[PDB]
């Protein structure tokens, strides 16, 4: 299993929107949950993104893909974005019991 994250590099203007797409690849079952992270340009700390406000997530099990949309881009949205997909190696047949894979990241530059 691995996650394909697109786009890997992008520049946007303020007030524009970004959609990042992650698709879980080479796995026999669906993903069990997703998480999005941000490290703002200039900083070293990875923050977990809460979905709500200007952040919108759409999970499409079927294509096994999950997408993050950020509205009304601000200059301070600049940074690296990462997606994580949780999954069971055994498709949960073995009790509990998980692993995760993450996308390559998206380097966003606003304005």
């Amino acid at each position: 299993a691995w996650v394909d994250q697109t786009p890997r590099t992008i520049t946007k203007e303020t007030g524009e929107s970004l959609t990042i797409k992650c698709v879980l690849k080479d796995h026999s079952c669906g993903l069990s949950s997703t998480t999005w992270y941000r490290t703002q340009l200039g900083s070293t700390n990875e923050k977990t993104i809460s979905i709500g406000g200007r952040y919108d997530e759409t999970v499409d099990k079927g294509s096994k893909s999950f997408s993050l949309r950020i509205s009304d881009l601000r200059v301070e949205d600049s940074g690296t974005y990462k997606c994580q997909a949780d999954y069971s190696p055994s498709c949960y047949s073995y009790p509990s019991l998980e692993s995760a894979v993450e996308g390559a990241g998206t380097v966003l530059t606003v304005k």
